[PDB]
């Protein structure tokens, strides 16, 4: 059934709460960010969270035969491509938390510095590493290596991150490091040799943190080759835990996705071959998750802190904790759409799709196909704040009432009748055709009036289109 659907993306990857997933535990998204931030260093000072910091950051020219305080050489100056990338990945943090960057010329002292380096030794390249960065208030010779990242060159994706996203991807992870972040777990490599089966937590893989080196497959995740860029779930709950959460992003009404007003390449597709893959921060407005132009089957859930397999990736978008996310649009595959308690415009386009209103007035499209719309409590469309089926074709489409029976565990407690009598689980259907409209009533609770009601623009037979 369409509930079944959505029951299925409601539970998909639950967390904390006494979870055990891969013989690991589960962390919520809190302990998570709280774990991350494990070493308590921030700009502000050892243990001082919450507070807005400014930063300043630059691009020094630096010596090939010099040598900086890790022992590498054959040194030099961030490329124009690089340079770009780097302040894409900045900005990134500072769209989340209460950061505010600031570039200082070559020469000035900065808070924030990048680098590339050659040589593990004079005269002899390094192929094997791939870069690093010192937190904040890292002591050494009574000075301070916090905020200096650095990174091998020899590296394709550092040289060209623009074009290689795992290069653009390592920016975001060593400016983290900058800002305060750990890897979400103790394991040495070089000198150790650790896999994911050394993670703390369950959740310590690329599909929740960037901050991660382990694989988004060791959670079900699976980004068809590709590498965020900005941070993830958990990465966004750290570093608003260090710096506050940014409440001046984005607080217009937003589009991510296809036709997006976002000005962040993260969170912009322009065709079904460009995947998107993101946690997305929002802090006010009337937003949209536009997916339309994917030609695969998705599924996008409305609700914070859950996640949504779109453009043919798995568990590849999620909203952040606090997040309210309005509408969503589908593409031309068969998707199963989720919204959340506020008021949601979902709209399912070609292909046979499953749509879930929730709470709050909602208005529902299925589209071309055979569109399921799914219901499972009297307060999904509530006399007053009714839900809108807006364009419902009878004996194509079907409205999903399966759940009531099924808890009830009765036949016969959600049935039509011509008229009511106050009996719980009567449905009544009125047609008008001069409006072009039929009501769906039904009295879940068994009070005096019905508890539910839903419009719907079309015609509506109780022979062919119901699922109870
Ligand atoms: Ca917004
Ligand atoms: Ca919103
Ligand atoms: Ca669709
Ligand atoms: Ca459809
Ligand atoms: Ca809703
Ligand atoms: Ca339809
Ligand atoms: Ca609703
Ligand atoms: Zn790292």
């Amino acid at each position: 059934t369409g509930y079944d659907a959505v029951d299925d993306l409601l539970h998909y990857h639950e967390r904390g709460n006494g979870i055990q997933i891969n013989g690991k535990d589960s962390f919520s998204n809190e302990q998570a960010g709280l774990f991350i931030t494990r070493e308590n260093q921030t700009w502000n000072g050892y243990k001082v969270f919450g507070q807005p910091v400014k930063l300043t950051f630059s691009f020094p020219d630096y010596k090939f035969s010099s040598t900086n305080v890790a022992g590498d050489t054959g040194l030099s100056k961030f490329s124009a491509e690089q340079q770009q990338q780097a302040k894409l990945s900045l900005q990134s943090w500072a769209d989340v938390a209460n950061i505010t960057f600031t570039e200082v010329a070559a020469g000035q002292k900065a808070n924030i510095t990048f680098g590339n380096y050659s040589q593990d030794r004079p005269g002899h390249y390094d192929y094997g590493t791939q870069a690093y960065a010192f937190l904040p208030n890292t002591i050494w010779q009574g000075q301070d290596l916090g905020g200096q990242t650095w990174y091998n060159v020899n590296q394709s994706n550092v040289k060209h991150p623009a074009t290689e996203d795992y290069g653009r991807q390592t920016f975001t992870h060593e400016i983290g490091h900058a800002l305060g972040l750990s890897h979400p777990g103790d394991y040495n490599a070089g000198e150790g040799d650790p896999t994911y089966a050394d993670v703390t937590y369950a959740e310590d893989t690329r599909q929740f943190s960037l901050m991660s080196y382990w694989s988004e497959t060791n959670t079900g995740g699976d980004n068809g080759g590709h590498y965020a860029a900005a941070p993830l779930l958990d990465d966004i709950a750290a570093i608003q835990h260090l710096y506050g959460a940014n409440l001046s992003t984005r607080t217009g009404d937003t589009v991510y996705g296809f036709n997006s007003n976002t000005g962040r390449d993260f969170l912009s597709t322009t065709s079904n071959s460009q995947k998107v893959i993101f946690a997305a921060w929002d802090a006010g407005g009337n937003d949209t998750f536009d997916f339309s132009g994917y030609t695969a089957n998705q599924r996008i859930n409305l609700n914070e802190k859950s996640f949504s397999d779109v453009g043919g990736l798995k568990g590849n978008v999620s909203i952040a904790a606090g997040v309210t996310i309005e509408n969503a649009i589908g593409g031309s595959g068969n998707d199963v759409i989720v919204g959340n308690a506020a008021n949601n415009v979902l709209k399912g386009g070609a292909g046979n799709d499953v749509l879930f209103g929730g709470g709050g007035a909602d208005e529902l499209w299925g589209g071309a196909g055979k569109d399921i719309f799914v219901f499972s409590a009297a307060s999904d469309s509530a006399p007053g704040a009714s839900d809108w089926i807006r364009d419902f074709q009878k004996g194509i489409d079907k409205i999903d009432l399966s759940f009531f029976d099924k808890e009830a565990n009765s036949s016969s407690f959600i049935h039509f009748v011509d008229h009511f009598s106050g009996t719980a689980g009567e449905a009544l259907l009125s047609y008008n055709a001069s409006s072009n409209v039929t009501d769906l009533s039904v009295n879940i609770g068994g009070h005096a009036a019905p508890d539910f009601l839903v419009k719907i623009v079309g015609q509506v037979d109780v022979a062919t289109d119901f699922i109870v």
